[PDB]
């Protein structure tokens, strides 16, 4: 018995088929043409030429990308919260705009964390298929989750630390179990409850707007602190449906010095993150070629229970990258009506939120995109002021 993603036509595919075949359908895609599909491992064949089949991929895995770092009754600023020029904004938007949410898939949360709690809005689970809203589904096992989503959104306070966005609504999808190992099915099952966020419904209304649109209940930003070896077609075309939906991605680059992303980073749809050091020198585990990069190493954050902790990774520079355009969306939806389109990897305006990274970027290294830094370390105040201006 082997768990399979079957991408199909939706027109000629009849689910109760794979049970006359020793079949179990976990779980139909609203917004793929795709089924979550426990079989026999003898069965595959047979399932391979049902009608409406058009590809079956196997389940592969994905892991957490944080590790224990090198390396006060009070609230530290993480360096990496002043490297990326986070504070400098607030008094222009704390991301507490009510329309924007960042979804962070990834171990779950410490939900009741004291310096986290005032901003989950949401705390799901897609484990094993199953989508579950029951707290104890919800809760982070591992820890790593809890640090990620401080470091977007830890409060501003005078306890802990504080967060890139401190006022930023998230969501907690966990698709990763209690080792951060996870599968690429509950993650493209997380991406797509990212899209139709609480209610259930993507667009809900109309319309056809989805993130940045203020009926809906989308995140304007799914986090991804993770990464995989695969390529599958069904993964990626969740991640495009998400992007179409106006939807900015972001994904860690990979920890093992390797000369590329890893999945999901790798995609021209999400944005790929490197880990620099507090002395702006790109982390040795940095996987390369990415797109940005943030602080990644001896990063302090919130951790189980109620409690604090350490870590290096890209998994760490990401959440500083999502938090930014968390803070660039909420500035230009404050001011304007609206949200920016998410933009590609060759954008080089304003006009939209990769071109807006892209240019305010700090270059270091050698001039212009270069393979350890990719544009350069992010900046949230120089983004947003071209984002307004
Ligand atoms: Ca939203
Ligand atoms: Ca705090
Ligand atoms: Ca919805
Ligand atoms: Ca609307
Ligand atoms: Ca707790
Ligand atoms: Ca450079």
């Amino acid at each position: 018995t082997i768990r399979v993603i079957v991408s199909v036509d939706k027109a000629k595919f009849n689910p109760h088929e794979v049970l006359g075949i020793g079949g179990h359908i976990v779980y139909q895609f609203k917004l793929i043409p795709a089924v979550v599909v426990d079989v026999p491992a003898n069965a595959v064949g047979k399932l391979k030429k049902m009608p409406g089949v058009e590809k079956v991929e196997f389940d592969h895995q994905a892991v957490l990308l944080g590790k224990p770092s090198w390396l006060q009754p009070a609230q530290t600023i993480p360096w990496g919260i002043e490297r990326v020029k986070a504070p400098s904004v607030w008094s222009i938007t704390d991301g507490s705009v009510s329309v924007i949410q960042v979804a962070v898939l990834d171990t779950g949360v410490d939900y009741d964390h004291p310096d986290l709690a005032a901003n989950i809005a949401w705390c799901v689970s897609t484990l094993r298929g199953k989508v579950s809203t029951k707290l104890r589904d919800c809760a982070d096992q591992n820890g790593h989750g809890t640090h990620v989503i401080g470091t977007i959104a830890a409060l501003n306070n005078d306890i802990g630390v504080v967060g890139v966005a401190p006022g930023v609504q998230i969501y907690s999808v966990r698709v990763l179990d209690a080792r951060g190992s996870g599968s690429y099915s509950d993650i493209a099952i997380g991406i797509e409850q990212a899209i139709l966020g609480p209610d259930g419904v993507a667009d809900k209304d109309g319309d056809g707007i989805i993130a940045g649109d203020p009926d809906a209940d989308a995140a304007e930003v799914i986090s991804m602190s993770l990464g995989g070896p695969a390529d599958d077609s069904y993964l990626y075309d969740m991640i495009i449906q998400a992007y179409n939906a106006g939807i900015v991605i972001v994904a860690a680059s990979g920890n093992e010095g390797a000369p590329s992303p890893s999945y999901p980073a790798a995609y021209p749809e999400v944005i790929a993150v490197g880990a620099i050091d507090s002395n702006d020198n790109i982390a040795s585990f940095s996987n390369r070629q990415p797109e940005v990069s943030a602080p990644g190493v001896d990063i302090l954050s919130t951790y189980p229970d109620d409690s604090y902790e350490t870590l290096m990774g890209t998994a760490m520079a990401t959440p500083h990258v999502s938090g930014v355009v968390a803070l660039i969306q909420a500035a230009y939806y404050q001011k304007y009506g609206k949200i920016l389109p998410v933009g590609t990897f060759d954008d080089i305006s304003k006009n939209t939120v990769r071109g807006i990274l892209h240019i305010t970027a700090d270059d270091l290294g050698p001039t212009g995109w270069d393979a350890d830094y990719g544009y350069g370390v992010v900046r949230a105040a120089l983004a947003v002021q071209a984002a307004l201006g």
